[PDB]
């Protein structure tokens, strides 16, 4: 009985973040997160205004863009409300307490002004959701719990991965999903969101084990692929993206029947 | 045939960044990392002036700074070197590939430009580690792996611990210790580094277990202790820094005998 975005979107634990996201998700026929993997502010504004069209969500990693500036955040969101995606800082937090809520709200980057969605690593314990909620609820924002990871001898495998899924039932107000290679919860309210993903068999350099679009959302039931080196390294990144998104969005339609 | 700070220092296949410290804790009778968790660059520099004589390294969270610039690293340097300390940012590291190596190298921040220690999560397995040493080993930087935390329900326990311990072993070009609540290695090159330390029995609304200097340097076997709150909220941080300076100092020499 899986039920379409739309009317995941509507559900009545739903949170409000993932229920916006649902609905653009099915309106624009597109669940492809775009990994905006650039150094450079005029680079980042450019490939999310372009295909800002083909995504549901741009994932960002501010503490790589040489030229940063809040000012810059504000383009994005002016993209980002235009075209209809999220903003999704993969800042990949993993502390507790004040410093966390503060790494979240403060600094130069102020994440949490700009950011819908934002992760974070499960093994410090709960405590990592407590001190982002405090910020991130008022902000009305959510967070994505890492449940497994695509790198060559990852130790978020069975009793972690079951851990992650804990959490996030059990702080529902604020999680909102999981970064995972599969499905891990059977609670249609959550997302799934999968990295490590290209069309072609292969690997990288550095430890990653890479699954195309029909498997991760048509076998293993993720919702969402996300997407670096497949679009940033193409010469045509429009056309990448459209490849991506009709893949994803297919193997979406294929397993709803 | 526990050997000393000192003698450490000269170990075989000491990494020199933990021959440097070594080196400067036996000279000043420091094992205080202090953790200066201020909002502030003005607060930053009068702590890391006034307390550097009482501490072997400074833990920072620069993304928490409101007034972050490379002019600021560049004081906190000199003072590092005026003092003898080491800079340690806690960025908890937890990616891999070309990603962590720009968060390392790049952006806003540049860790590997003033950072002689970062840290990193073993979760995603070794990638992070050799991701980071691809900047960090041609700068002489080190890392410290986080095998246990302080923290409520912290996953950090077992073979995920022993995974650090390997981890850690495997790549001794780069890693040079440990965050953990006590020794975890037999092996006298590496560093323990310990948080949640306070001079009295108490907790956090957060989420942290805490113990005293003398229960994690003297019965737990770790090396340093790292103390932000018991220093930073006190009235006098001079003496409450000479207070942990002297529980810790007393602690190692009782162990030694």
């Amino acid at each position: 009985m899986e039920l379409s975005f739309g009317a995941r979107a509507e559900l009545p634990r739903i949170h409000p973040v993932a229920s916006k996201l649902l609905r653009l998700m099915q309106k624009k026929e597109t669940n492809l997160c775009l990994s905006a993997d650039v150094s450079l502010a005029r680079e980042l504004l450019q490939l999310a205004d372009a295909l800002g069209p083909s995504i549901c969500m741009l994932k960002t990693h501010v503490d790589i863009l040489n030229d940063f500036t809040l000012d810059v955040m504000k383009e994005l969101i002016t993209l980002a409300k235009c075209h209809e995606f999220l903003i999704f800082e993969d800042r990949k937090f993993a502390d507790i307490g004040n410093t966390v809520k503060k790494q979240y709200e403060g600094g130069i980057f102020k994440i949490a002004s700009w950011a819908d969605l934002v992760n974070a690593h499960v093994v410090p314990g709960s405590g990592v959701v407590k001190g982002l909620q405090e910020v991130g609820l008022p902000l009305h924002r959510g967070c994505l719990l890492i449940a497994e990871m695509s790198s060559t001898g990852s130790l978020a495998t069975g009793d972690y991965t079951r851990a992650a899924v804990r959490m996030a039932e059990e702080h529902s107000e604020f999680v909102v999903g999981f970064i995972s290679g599969s499905r891990v919860s059977m609670k249609p309210e959550f997302l799934h969101l999968t990295p490590g993903v290209q069309l072609e068999a292969g690997g990288d350099n550095l430890g990653q084990q890479y699954n195309s679009p029909q498997e991760v959302i048509g076998k293993r039931g993720s919702d969402i692929i996300i997407v670096g080196r497949g679009i940033i390294s193409a010469a045509d990144r429009l056309e990448a993206a459209e490849m991506y998104r009709k893949a994803a969005w297919e193997a979406y339609l294929s397993r709803l029947g």
